[PDB]
């Protein structure tokens, strides 16, 4: 590990924690490494932290509005850019949040993520996790 990484936000908690223990239940992806990263405002990350971000296989964004308000960060978003990257590896999970083609100011290849909603069947979000790690 880490295989799987799950960034959100606070206001994104319980999805979180939700698609954790979704994970760990299923075959495809119980047995792989699943961490999680709460993004502010509480901090900035810790040597450890910057780590799994650059380190992990894939990226599970949890798109909320309190994440996407650390997209206006500049001290920040060239680390995000550069962590949920390449887009085969990155999932999103739209959570209140609406899709835009505001994105692509921010992410080029946003356009190439794996996309969920709030929603999708289970098995929806276990496939798109897999298909990312594989």
């Amino acid at each position: 590990g880490c295989d799987i990484l799950i960034v959100y936000s606070p206001d994104a908690e319980e999805w979180c924690q939700y698609l954790q223990t979704l994970f760990l239940s299923s075959r495809q992806v119980r047995s792989q490494k699943i961490l999680t990263h709460r993004l502010g405002p509480e901090a900035s990350f810790s040597a450890e932290d910057l780590s799994l971000f650059l380190s992990t296989r894939c990226v599970v964004v949890l798109l909320s509005a309190e994440l996407v308000q650390h997209f206006h960060k500049p001290s920040l978003l060239p680390l995000l850019q550069r962590a949920f990257h390449p887009p085969h590896r990155v999932v999103r999970l739209l959570c209140g949040v609406r899709d835009s083609e505001e994105f692509l100011d921010f992410f080029p290849d946003w356009a190439h993520w794996q996309e969920l909603t709030c929603d999708d069947e289970p098995e929806t979000y276990v496939a798109a996790v897999k298909k990312a790690i594989s």
